[PDB]
């Protein structure tokens, strides 16, 4: 009976709506001004008769799929199945690039980094990255240290630049809702901590390639992953931070912005009318895409792992590394002074620490002086030798006495 | 610490008054033997805290400084120095 299956798509156009049937969440898209929206048929209908003055009772529009591909374009099609994106890039995405910062937008990034080049310099990179690739970065930011080091600041100024594709100050709350529109097309995703881990599992959204995406009168739905994640804190740690950790750039900042000389009143909205100008720099970067995903030992991130480590791995890293100093460093020397063990025993028991090969009744006395109370072999296997895989219990004969050891290796 | 009634050390002969002075010397250049960190910390506090608790709990997250060996008075001494 129809003529034309698409008639009213193309109408539409013709008004500068574009208009689509989302096969992946059954729900009608429309596009104006760069501002996407879904809404069922029924809001659809309403929007269409508006516009034309008929109800059609057949929406005669493409069936495509939505989709938040920042590199690719307004629409696309792979193997077979018809594509439309849902990015569209906000006003400062689109901007002519410089190689100049602003001047004030550059003295509270120095202010932040404590106007450390490297770092900083480095988060630019990354930021650069975002802004211009449009790509997940693996790597996370967590700024902590006191309020008013502009580090909201710093997200207003950026919020102000990716505008939408942003979240902002998501707190813990935000994360126990059931849904979770905070990571629905977001190349960055700030979040707050406040009371003084739930975050863990933003550990794997860094690096997974895709979400699953709980929005309320909308279907679940899994998606390609944009987002790169930056956490407020405030000498909390957010994050249980592992040793050996390639996810988070910890950045302490105690540089309260009121205490500088070049602070004046009207320097916080100064700073966000340069927004256009810090967006113009960013696109202006010279990227580096093997420095974007690096990570580095900042003073902070290691007090936060020393902290965060258990001291019965600290004993047993020791034990393994066959390091006195670190027992001594630890107080150990402390033996001597309780009358503990004579200087005849104090010999054989750091001679024992280093040579690797622990008498039971040295192991005791280490881990009780260390510790501050006695522990059974039988606990100190269990908590420490044994699943750390320091070494085994085994004898050795000392003189002539066969004596119960602990044999590092 | 004084405020807080670190004054406590000396009316109990936790330390004599040579000692004492060591100890207020050393909060002030900011290097603080083990002995005496413990002795502080304990008595701050009000129960005694090892070495390994006071670097865990205090030194190590709030960046107070390093553990190294400073000689006191010929010997070797394992000391906190702040910075
Ligand atoms: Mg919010």
């Amino acid at each position: 009976e129809e003529k034309d299956p698409l008639w009213l798509y193309k109408v539409l156009l013709t008004k500068g709506i574009e208009v689509w049937f989302d096969i992946k969440l059954e729900k009608y898209g429309i596009k104006r001004n760069n501002r996407v929206d879904y809404i069922a048929k029924s809001s659809l209908q309403q929007i269409v008769f508006e516009i034309i003055g008929k109800t059609p009772k057949n929406i005669a529009v493409p069936t495509y799929i939505g989709a938040y591909e920042p590199s690719k374009p307004e629409k696309w099609e792979e193997e077979g199945i018809k594509y439309i994106n849902l990015f569209k890039p906000t006003p400062l995405m689109k901007v002519k690039p410089v190689k100049e910062m602003p001047e004030i937008v550059k003295n509270l990034l120095l202010n932040l980094f404590d106007y450390d080049a490297k770092s900083m310099g480095l988060f630019i990179n990354w930021l650069a990255f975002i802004y211009q690739y449009k790509e997940r970065t693996g790597v996370a930011w967590i700024f902590m240290g006191k309020q008013g080091t502009g580090k909201g600041l710093l997200v207003d100024l950026l919020k102000k630049i990716f505008e939408e594709h942003m979240s902002s100050n998501i707190t813990d709350a935000n994360l126990d809702s059931q849904f979770n529109p905070y990571l629905y097309n977001k190349l960055i995703v700030h979040l707050n901590e406040v009371s003084a881990l739930v975050k863990n599992r933003l550990k794997t959204w860094i690096t997974d390639e895709t979400l699953y995406i709980n929005r309320k009168n909308m279907k679940e739905v899994e998606i390609k992953n944009f987002c790169n994640f930056i956490i407020n804190s405030n000498e909390t740690i957010p994050v249980d931070i592992e040793d050996s950790d390639r996810r988070f750039n910890v950045i302490e900042c105690n540089n309260v912005l009121k205490e500088q000389e070049w602070w004046t009143t009207e320097s916080y909205q100064e700073i966000l009318n340069n927004a256009e100008g810090f967006a113009k720099y960013l696109a202006g970067i010279k990227v580096d895409r093997s420095k974007v995903n690096e990570v580095v030992m900042s003073e902070k991130k290691k007090a936060i792992v020393e902290t965060t480590e258990s001291v019965l791995k600290q004993i047993a890293k020791a034990l393994t590394d066959r390091d006195i100093e670190w027992f001594l460093d630890n107080g150990l020397e402390g033996v001597v002074e309780k009358n503990i063990v004579n200087d005849f025993q104090w010999e054989e028991l750091q001679e024992a620490i280093t040579t690797g090969v622990i008498p039971n009744k040295y192991l005791m006395i280490i881990v009780e002086q260390i510790l501050g109370d006695s522990k059974t072999i039988t606990w100190i296997k269990r908590n420490i030798i044994t699943p750390y895989q320091v070494g085994e219990t085994t004898v050795v004969k000392m003189a002539g006495k066969p004596i119960r050891a602990i044999v590092v290796g």
